[PDB]
């Protein structure tokens, strides 16, 4: 996350570390919770990923410091990608991951709540993306998981910002016109996060964008709502 600050145990207790352990164990991809067997990823997260078997997810982790080898964590039984997805820039980047048992929920590891479609006409004002990633191009994975609040912009914007691509409606996008602050490389598949009448929905996926927190080229994010009866399809 570029621009954003640090933050506090608890504060956003959907969000998972997805680890790869191969060839060495570190930090892949944002993921958030949103069943007691699933998480709700990005597909681009996955590519060179030989199978489930080299996965962890880690919940309830404010520091990378805290995972240690005798920390526990969750295995991953099936790996869902949408069956459209080819790479990040064309669409349908979202996947799920299918947990080896159930969370159980506690202050640290909850879930977050998909849209409404009966929602699909709310103006979201007050949305956040948080991950692991760099705080800008050539940086490091952080340690303490960060936090921005970023405004959503329209499709029309985003699509006159980025026209050697073709922005859908499945995608949303987010950034502010002289930049500052986003997502950047190792925030993908965390959540973009939106609270409505007090209560968080998962509004986007972090998936790409050109650079980070570059003027006028906001951040694209899977358009979760778009993609909800896929979701449900899938884990019932
Ligand atoms: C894990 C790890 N560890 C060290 S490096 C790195 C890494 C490099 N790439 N990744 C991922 C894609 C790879 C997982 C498959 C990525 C790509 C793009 C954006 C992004 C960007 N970025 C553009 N250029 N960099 N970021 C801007 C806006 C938004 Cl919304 C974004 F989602 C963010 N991540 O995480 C992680």
């Amino acid at each position: 996350i570029v621009g954003g600050t640090a933050s506090v145990r608890g504060e956003w207790p959907w969000q998972v570390t997805l680890h790869t352990t191969s060839p060495t164990q570190r930090h892949l991809c944002g993921g958030s919770i949103i069943g007691n067997q699933w998480i709700l990823t990005a597909a681009h997260c996955f590519y060179g990923v030989e199978s489930p078997k080299i996965l962890r997810v880690y919940s309830g982790i404010l520091n990378q410091s805290e995972i240690k080898e005798d920390t526990s964590f969750f295995g991953v039984q099936e790996i869902i990608i949408h069956d459209q997805y080819k790479m990040a820039e064309s669409g349908y980047d979202i996947a799920l991951l299918k947990l080896e048992t159930t969370v159980n929920y506690t202050d640290s590891q909850r879930p977050i709540s998909l849209p409404s479609k009966g929602d699909r006409n709310v103006i979201y004002t007050d949305c956040w993306v948080t991950g692991w990633g760099y705080r800008k191009l050539r940086d490091k994975i952080q340690n303490t998981l960060q936090k921005a609040k970023i405004p959503l912009v329209t499709n029309e914007e985003c699509q006159k910002r980025y026209r050697g691509h073709k922005i859908t409606h499945k995608m949303i996008c987010a950034g502010y016109r002289e930049g500052g602050k986003d997502a950047c490389k190792g925030d993908s598949g965390g959540p973009l996060s939106c609270k409505h009448n007090e209560v968080w929905h998962l509004v986007g996926i972090t998936s790409w964008g050109e650079g980070c927190a570059q003027r006028e080229r906001p951040g694209v994010y899977t358009n979760v709502v778009e993609y909800v009866d896929w979701i449900l399809e899938k884990t019932q």
